[PDB]
């Protein structure tokens, strides 16, 4: 993005520089009583919580460009408990504690904009998602995650669109109830397993079960979605 | 709310009039090209949107004080096609086009930071929902649903917490986000009335366990002391 981009820019003018984090660690973490925003610049993470038994959730997942607050910037408070976990093999990130940034948000309104912009489009993903379950269920998960995945990540190839991701990610991304759904969809010829990598090979189907969260897709990010439609 | 009530003041001084719905109206709706920043002021609201079909689908409910807004506020554009539906009998917003929302918001900064941590509400809202589902399926969102009913709407009692709603309202919100009035949820509804964690007595319903709904929606109480910690403060 060039939103993203010109905040680079803006962070890295006002002395705010990059930080690289390598596969498994906690940007923040759920046990920390400072809060921070963090904007991603590269890589893929994902939002946790642990539980006192030691269960991780997964909650959602974030690639960057992207703004991921950890604490109400009125308050400083936390917005509850997560982690923010490295799941790429390196990613890198501008961590701004929550005090700091809105002397900086405040100066410059263009970019307290692109924020805003962002918590709009995890509202409306979120969204998306529950309707998306609530009309097909898992199926419509699996499918939505999928044409995510083909959006951002797809390469045309001879054996349908490849998901361009290193083997060792697809693995942190979930590639029993499930088992069983992504035994369908080969079995239907809407996936494929070739050369260790992963083919989309009826990208319609996809389309089909996610249908709100492909509308999410082309109404937030539609020079993007423009590419396979 | 005192961030809500100078918010209303800093409309009214640019000039912004309330207007008011009564129920089963749409303050926005999914048809409409132009898009709108919406201060629900007073009265209760749901997001709905339709699928190819014309099903219904209940996503999200609201109440004043609280900002909604329809569109982007960079390209005000559509953030999805959704209608927001009044379901209390009357309701009052202030209804501003997108673009002068930005105006108004580069002028106050006060005012800013009140929206944005609105948003920040709803994402940490809509994630909660989503783990305690994850751990306890639908119970887990049905008993968050009647966990922030009884916080927002509880008023302790010698028979329980009474829920000070009209006894139609209150039946509505019963059932959480989806398909309205499903066999599956009014079996889980009437199992926590036989089960007496919420009660009828004398025209009203009181939640007689309030620790079995915290038990089962972990994650929105956890929401709910971090969003709004002097409201779960009185009940806890
Ligand atoms: C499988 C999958 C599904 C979902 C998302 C979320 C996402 C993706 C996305 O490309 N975008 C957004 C999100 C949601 C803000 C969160 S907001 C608009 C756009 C953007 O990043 O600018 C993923 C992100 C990373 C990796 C995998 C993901
Ligand atoms: C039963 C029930 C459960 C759930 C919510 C949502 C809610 C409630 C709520 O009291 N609040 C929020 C929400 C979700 C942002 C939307 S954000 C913080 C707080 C606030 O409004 O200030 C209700 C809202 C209206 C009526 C009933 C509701
Ligand atoms: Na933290
Ligand atoms: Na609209």
């Amino acid at each position: 993005n060039a939103q993203a981009e010109e905040f680079k820019k803006y962070l890295e003018t006002n002395g705010i520089k990059p930080k690289q984090f390598h596969k498994k660690e906690l940007i923040f973490n759920q046990w920390d009583p400072q809060e921070y925003c963090i904007f991603l610049y590269d890589g893929i993470t994902k939002l946790t919580s642990i539980s006192e038994n030691g269960t991780i959730m997964n909650l959602q997942y974030y690639k960057g460009a992207f703004v991921i607050m950890s604490g109400f910037i009125d308050t400083e408070t936390s917005v509850g408990y997560y982690n923010l976990e490295v799941i790429s093999e390196q990613a890198t990130a501008y961590v701004i504690k929550i005090n700091e940034l809105k002397e900086l948000l405040s100066k410059n309104l263009t970019h307290f904009f692109y924020v805003f912009q962002t918590l709009q489009k995890q509202v409306s993903y979120s969204l998306a998602k529950f309707n998306d379950f609530s009309i097909n269920g898992k199926l419509g998960s699996i499918c939505g995650q999928l044409l995510i995945l083909t959006y951002v990540y797809g390469k045309e190839t001879p054996d349908g669109i490849k998901i361009t991701l290193d083997n060792l990610t697809m693995q942190e991304l979930g590639y029993s109830a499930v088992s069983r759904i992504i035994s369908k969809l080969k079995q239907e010829k809407v996936i494929v397993y070739k050369n260790s990598c992963f083919y989309v090979q009826n990208l319609d189907y996809l389309k089909r079960y996610a249908p709100k969260l492909d509308e999410w897709f082309y109404l937030a990010c539609p020079a993007t979605w423009g590419k396979l439609n």
